């Protein structure tokens, strides 16, 4: 129970991570003139 409370706010911290460069990553491709 609180294992899971705690190992879910990592995970969140991870998500979150992941979807800030996934975001950095487009805009930048999204930059560049066609
Ligand atoms: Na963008």
């Amino acid at each position: 129970l609180l294992g899971d409370f705690f190992r879910k706010s990592k995970e969140k911290i991870g998500k979150e991570f992941k979807r800030i460069v996934q975001r950095i990553k487009d805009f930048l491709r999204n930059l560049v003139p066609r």
